[PDB]
């Protein structure tokens, strides 16, 4: 109980309220510009929404788009960017006016994309910012709340997992073979995100997102079927993601003068924290009672990967999150010495 983590959980929920109003909001708006479009004759007609996915004000949202027969070509051999393309269709394909020849503009289609939802925003209380450098087209809600929401397309592909997954969700010994086959069945997404310096090739690239999948297993997260239930016994992983992200955010803003922090997110503390779910399947691991020495253990685990600069994407191996290609050595140093700090004197700044 030295670090008073059940008082830091209480914390980060004393929050939750604000943002509960916000979600009528986004609601609201979100799903009449989907009426919208689907009832439009432009080619994102077939447009629908993905429920996947702190800072109250700022929320994203996914718009998918199915589109079969799509075919995957690796960008520089990263398993994580691709150039999607398609072999003619004796039809049409509702977005053969963004290809080059076989392959699929992410500009192009970003660019009629923004467009026409900016032509749908049509009432109001709301508005869209000029692009970000983002793929999202963000809107701004004037009233009754102030809120950001960031529209996010996203290609859904019901074909098998690229090969580059292959050897990820490495679940088979915590959650099982049964539920790792079903989620590989499941579709994948592909969603326009590039790195803000890079080529006009990399413009037209698509990433890999398997936010659906993440949300499944945090949600459905015990080896046991009644981990957490009533007829079950409580665990804490839930609890120690939730302190891991509020760790590295009290962090940024702590020290949000300077550039060492600024590459970090919560996708790479979630990505940790999966990695320690593999190490340690059991729910016997996890009793709610040990929070500490959870928490101890998922920060350890976070502290070895800054180290040893290594934090493999849990669903696809070969993409190192933590590659001194992405971040620098003195970034990764940097955020080591301050979580060290906090580790060795009971984490003052969750305080
Ligand atoms: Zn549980």
């Amino acid at each position: 109980g030295a670090w008073k983590l059940q008082t830091v959980l209480e914390k980060v929920r004393l929050s939750r309220h604000e943002i509960s109003e916000a979600a009528e909001v986004v609601n609201w708006v979100v799903e009449h510009l989907l009426r919208r479009l689907q009832g439009g004759e432009s080619e994102f007609k077939g447009v629908a929404l993905l429920r996947t996915g702190s800072a109250p004000n700022e929320f994203d949202v996914m718009f998918k788009l199915e589109v079969p027969r799509i075919q995957l070509e690796e960008y520089c051999n990263s398993g994580a960017h691709y150039f999607v393309k398609f072999k003619r269709n004796p039809g049409g394909n509702p977005l053969e006016q963004f290809l080059e020849k076989e392959i699929l503009s992410a500009s192009k289609m970003l660019s009629k994309f923004r467009k026409i939802i900016k032509e749908e925003i049509k009432n109001t209380g709301v508005t869209v910012e000029r692009k970000r450098g983002s793929p999202a087209v963000t809107l701004l809600i004037s009233k009754p709340k102030e809120i950001s929401v960031d529209i996010i397309l996203a290609l859904e592909s019901k074909s098998s997992w690229p090969a580059s997954t292959q050897k990820g969700l490495p679940i088979s010994q915590w959650l099982g073979a049964k539920v790792k086959n079903n989620l590989k069945r499941q579709p994948f997404y592909l969603v326009p995100k590039h790195a803000k310096e890079g080529s006009g090739f990399q413009e037209e690239t698509w990433r890999l997102s398997f936010s659906h999948i993440e949300k499944d297993i945090l949600k459905n997260h015990g080896q046991s079927k009644t981990c957490c239930e009533i007829d079950g016994v409580k665990c804490c992983r839930k609890e120690c993601l939730k302190l891991m992200k509020y760790l590295l955010e009290q962090l940024k803003k702590k020290f949000g003068n300077r550039r060492e922090l600024a590459k970090f997110c919560s996708y790479h503390v979630k990505t940790a924290f999966f990695h320690v779910c593999t190490q340690d399947p059991h729910d016997n691991q996890w009793h709610l009672k040990n929070l500490e020495c959870c928490f101890d253990n998922c920060v350890a685990y976070f502290l070895q990967c800054l180290k040893t600069e290594q934090l493999a994407n849990y669903f696809i191996p070969g993409v190192n999150l933590f590659s001194r290609d992405l971040i620098d050595k003195p970034s990764k140093e940097f955020l080591s010495k301050q979580i060290e700090y906090e580790r060795n004197n009971g984490f003052p700044v969750f305080w």
